[PDB]
């Protein structure tokens, strides 16, 4: 007619159309929603409140049996857009979410032909996830998102995947690669959910694989922790007996405590787990404290009237395996002989006070061995963490 | 007829239906809402603002006497879903809440048959609770949630439990066990509420039992506080008199103050209570300060012209119970005898300055006893706190 | 008739009813709103942004002359509930508020009989108040809430109190007593408000009296500040002259600075006032600094060639009131006499360097007096603050 | 008639009334909005994000030519209130704003007579402003608010002031004077805005004058910075040469660094400017560092084998202007003479090591002069800042 | 007619007008939206969450074929404003955004003539961007904003630029120049977007060029880092051998660590990059630590019984290139000769302990060379960063 095609097509469709009833002619046939997920960016991974922020491009389609027309009647048009609030829209929600509402709504949907309705929308999802930092510098996380209908059972709503699973697994078309986390794989999975003997529901789980970039954390933390070899080589060659070691070890302890003072403002906080690097740091702290204490005992003993046991019961264990594994003229001469002792009184002080450096080292040597074993353990665990991080790129 | 069943059933029901009036044919019969609560996760327990964040799956049903139909008239269908905003929905609210609004709405409800209407919805509840941290590492909390109608009295609205109470007590089907707090029991309870002589209301209280996981806090706090035995064994065997103790005790005091500097960033803050562990920490601080002061007095006395009272009035109390519980030739000889005194002047300095180590220990020994009693008290209170924590799993 | 009573009663009332016009038959009679306030909890008192968060149960009623019916016509029912958005609701707002919107709405109101309409609603009020912390540990606050209509004058809207004032003064039926602040009195007051010569408005002020619980702040702050007697008794009996005091006072200054380092994370921050306890703390700091400086001068003078003025002009003021208020044989003997002076050269060093401890104390004694006066002032002001806090419970 | 007056008056007005068209009979006449601004409180001045929070009581009126009636027809009533959402309301917005939405809406407006419509509403405005802290303790700020229509040009909407400008300049009727900032003047101003050659817009700028209260900041910051005279008088009279100054200056440097450690938690942060007081503080820090360094050189030189140049090229400049601006008997006697040198070897050590205190002071005296000039500059700039602050109350 | 023109024109237009259909008579012609962007202010650049906050004045127009009229029929009016919610409005969104919703809506649009509809609105955009701080003090950022339709393809919606590109490039008419960042260029760009073989979309990218103001950061950070020349000139001229250097270098290390303690509260935090200035700071820290260690070895060696290798294998490399690139009378005489050795025993101690200052400097000199090279590198990199910053103003 003279009326333009789109206006009278919308009049023919939307008038005498009841939004709020499931668009099926036979109620025994469930409606099928085919959803798709495209990854855009990873905005934040809190790893203290166990929640991550993500931004996802989302689309889905279903069949609306009451929106059908013959094209050549309405001037041969095969697609139009009508407002979302005037048709039936299913309720698809995420099971795990903390706060949603910063994602806007799109008030337009295509109704292509034969009832094909398509919805395009962005998503600002803040979803709870179980984030572990056991291997902090080299983390690989394994988070899930579940799509389902909160009310409709599987006899009313089915969920299917839009594309083939392989395309969804490797889809990095619009991802931002200038952040901190690197996307690896989005793995879809279908499940039937039921926690009671009456009703069952359809779910579509998406597993998101992310991986940290360790360069920043390596150059900012590991090399100052490589300085344990510096402290070892400055504490080894320096005389272990009374000298400047006590003071210089104290200064290095203050420095290595200032380092962990700075580090605590950068390492993540979590109330259920701690990084293994922190375990190695506190082990190094304990060994430094025991080293300082042992140096204090050795300094004190050989300079404050050493009365150590010559042959105590511990000597047997000391020697069993440690040495294997690791008129007035007469009065004038009398007083001259009496005052001649000043030379001895000036000389016999060092010989008194320089006794037992030999026995003091039996503990410094063992503690040096402990330092080297600790450093070797740190190196091997760092290498194996890097290996586990690097082998995760196969998926 | 030719019209499909669901559309004309919705037309028959919703047309000439007035939302806003209580759906009863006789106004003397109150409507009964049967509610249920399923526990999902404990997102946050603030324990500083006395509020916890929780996520609960919720459902309820009531009877709508104006939504009834004979199935075989409408093509034998016995269930349909209609929008929530087109029927009467009761107002069930939580008495204690700080901020709600991050939980979305579900715009669909089943109207099964004979007026059975079911509502399914998630809940993001941020509810105030009285959280105590007296036994911080081993806490067991006891929080409540109250469901009632804010306007309708008990003559208009009754609240009943959906399932049997035993099922609600032990329902951990969908709980997340990868967090910090562990769920123990959800105990329902019915009460009739009235704060005036005219109106009474129906409530349904739910008591949520949670329990902290102490592993993280134990390995991160207790063992550095186990190092009090390290400080005791390094302060005992080291000479108590003038030597290196003053300085070494000062260094340990700086270290044990750095520890509580770090701890204050991890211990919770509350303006109405403090953990008992903090009480033991400050007691240890006070004892360390008194030890350092006593060492300073002992160092000062025996090296700066000791003029202590030989037999003061305190000697009686010192000995009563402490020792039980715990031509020119003549001038030449004259000047030789005069200058012979240099040996004595060089020798009689140590004997002057090494007087009274015996009396100085009467206080170091007692203070060592005080340290051991404090450590024993710490150990026994830690054991009893763990026992109280472990016996709470029976419920 | 056959139609049930509630439905046709709602039809008779709400149909041909215009929401948006004040429900009076004669426009010269103002409508009267009778409000009531019940106290539930005090969620937060910020005392840095001068705002407090409160939770109040609220109710009010007015007369709607267009909602009237004869009961026995409509099957003898004398109460019903109708949606709030379908009738006229007055605009009652708080004058002082920072952010509202976290309190939900109740979409139901009773219309009892003869036009009696009742509204029940919770309130999440975040209202600005003038909070002072002059007596921080023992605060008693005096905050107001004002209820009025923002547009309607007193010729259109009147505000009256629901119950008698005495009941509102003492109403602690549902208060939570497990928080930090204690409720004392809610005092209603009526006022007529007008800031221009044309229009006047009706207000209903509510004064909320709250009171801090000082136990936590006392046990956490006062006793370490009771340790000023510890520092006084360790600085008094220790020799004031050159010895270990300079160093030990330095150590106590570092400790008493670490204390205020910790305290600054717990004391409240306010840009218009400071607690008097902080004034006493900084006075103690200044006195400690002046003590350390005076000890440095006394140490320096009596050990570095004292050339003080014997009788300067200050001696008169020093003594006026301070002492009241507070062949070759000849050469051989010659060289022997020359070398005999070594005894004097070894002995006359202490006598040179031990001059004037007597004059040094004239300042240490006065400064000790200053410490005791400062401690007495601290004690008396703490006692009077506690007395003012305790006498406030009469109201 | 029998129908009450207000209901049929509202029926006569609102029926057949089209909201959404500008209420003028002739479209060539712009509508005039007469606005007013009343100041209530200044909630926050961020001075780090360059934004302030304000609370303003607001009102405006315009003429609605379609809402007119003869009073004696409708029972002689000359005012009524009708809902805001049923009439035409202009769009008046602030040009500069960061976040609005915490101010509620008032759903009622008076339509007095002959089309006089009045709107009363509160405002929660968070507006960006250029805040400078050059004179932090004594700031006077100069912030603007602009009211205009975002779409309608001046041919459609005009903005006029309700009252006379003088009344708006001095209007402190409802201001809260218990905060931090003091209101001085609200200066209205009219401008015609146009950034293109086609369209012009009408604006009404309001300049808000505020002023800080300096008491808190003075008593909390200036007096500890008055202690520079304390450090000057303790560093002047103390011997400048080797003694206790190096150590005592180090202790004062640690104290004066602890002071600025505390201050950094209270001084405001701004990325475009710094207070001049901070400049004086860092100048004092630099002068203290140079003083400590110069003392170290002087201590080192006169005690470690001084080999300074006697007459270098700098001596000319040193003296030009600085001094103006500022058998066996023979062997027995031989060995006696040889050993007689012990007296000289014991005596000639001080005379060697006490050389050149005279030359060392040439730098300490000059640096003392620098300290006094710095203190004088600090005092004069503080006085002039106070004078500028005090003279701002004339407006 | 008697009815005023605007009311009946609005009646003629809006009645029988269907909002929700694209306003084209022929559906094969896409609608064209001509957009414009005007820059107002840069509120925040987070550079830790990789997001910036911006405020933009925005406008656009399109053609509405169903809103057309002949002017002289409706009393010769050629423009009117009608509510936005009563006509068709396209959906133009930004691809990258984190949170929107603090920008209000303007419920009025001009419909000029022949279907010309204009929309004016402000925008509060919080958009994600890739912010780098490699050259922190002198940053130039390069951020994008993309405008497109989220649903409509290019066959339905086209996007064109309102003005010429040159005007948009240089448009600083209403910019605020009192902030931290300086606007340089807004560069528009058109692109056709398609990530699939079926649908294509039209985009309009806007590149926003901003530039930091370095004055504040220069005066607050660079000059204290210019004090490395102060530390170099106080560590060079001071004797490198045993003396006061160890202690004075320790004090400078504590000062230069306090500086970076203060700096960490002002430097930005980013998990993907670090400023080069921080790299130079940590290099200076490492060199200071190695200097202190080398001084400790040199102090220890020449004072604790030096037993260094005289001619080790390292001597060849030491000398190859380093020196090029950089009765009783007999007994009386016997005892006199025996006691005559006291002079030698008092004299031969310094000569023993003053051995090898010559060899110790071979490392201090090299380390001084390292300091000068580090300072030169710092200066040249600062100059080149300033040059890159200054040359960016050409665009
Ligand atoms: C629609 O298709 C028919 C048959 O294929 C064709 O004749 C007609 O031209 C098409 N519509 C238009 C508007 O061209
Ligand atoms: C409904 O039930 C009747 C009787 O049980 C049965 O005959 C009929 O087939 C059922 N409806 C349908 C659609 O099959
Ligand atoms: C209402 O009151 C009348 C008279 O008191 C009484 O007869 C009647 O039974 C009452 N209504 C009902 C439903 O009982
Ligand atoms: C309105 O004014 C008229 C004339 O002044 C007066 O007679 C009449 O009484 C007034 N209306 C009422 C309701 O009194
Ligand atoms: C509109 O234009 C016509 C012809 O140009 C003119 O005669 C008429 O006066 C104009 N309208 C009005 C209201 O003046």
């Amino acid at each position: 007619t003279t009326q333009p095609a789109l206006l009278r097509l919308s009049d023919h469709l939307l008038a005498n159309y009841k939004k709020g009833v499931r668009p099926v002619r036979d109620w025994r046939k469930p409606t099928t929603v085919s959803i798709d997920v495209i990854m855009y960016a990873i905005l934040n991974v809190d790893e203290k409140n166990q929640v991550l922020t993500t931004y996802i491009w989302y689309r889905q389609y279903w069949t609306d049996e009451f929106l059908q027309w013959t094209p050549e009647d309405f001037d041969n048009v095969t697609k139009l857009s009508i407002p979302t609030d005037s048709i039936w829209v299913p309720d698809i929600l995420i099971n795990e979410f903390v706060d949603v509402g910063k994602s806007p709504n799109i008030p337009y949907v295509y109704v292509h032909h034969r009832g094909e309705v398509q919805n395009y929308k962005p998503l600002q999802l803040v979803t709870a996830c179980s984030l572990d930092i056991y291997n902090f510098p080299f983390d690989v996380q394994n988070c899930s998102l579940t799509f389902t209908s909160w009310l409709h059972t599987i006899q009313d709503i089915n969920i299917t995947l839009w594309r083939s699973p392989e395309e969804v697994r490797s889809d990095k078309s619009i991802f931002i690669n200038q952040g901190e986390w690197e996307l690896l794989e989005v793995f879809p999975q279908f499940k039937e959910f039921s926690i009671d003997i009456s009703n069952s529901y359809a779910e579509m789980k998406f597993y998101v694989i992310i991986r940290r970039r360790p360069l920043f954390y390596a150059v900012s933390l590991l090399l100052p922790s490589i300085f344990l070899m510096v402290v070892d080589i400055v504490g080894f060659c320096l005389p272990p007996d009374s000298g400047e070691r006590v003071s210089f070890k104290i200064t290095l302890l203050l420095g290595y405590s200032v380092f962990l003072i700075i580090v605590s403002d950068t390492l993540p906080a979590t109330a259920i787990g701690t990084p293994l690097i922190g375990v190695y740091f506190v082990v190094c702290m304990a060994l430094l404290v025991i080293s300082l204490a042992e140096t204090i005992f050795i300094v004190r003993l050989v300079h404050k009237q050493d009365l150590q046991r010559p042959v105590p019961d511990w000597l047997r264990h000391l020697v069993l395996d440690r040495i294997a594994w690791i008129l007035a003229v007469r009065g004038l001469l009398q007083e001259l002989s009496s005052i001649r002792h000043f030379l001895e009184k000036r000389d016999e002080m060092r010989e008194v006070a320089r006794d037992w450096l030999r026995v003091g080292y039996v503990l410094d040597r063992l503690l040096f061995r402990i330092y080297l074993l600790a450093v070797l353990a740190y190196s091997i665990t760092l290498v194996t963490l890097w290996s586990i991080w690097h082998y995760s790129e196969n998926l």
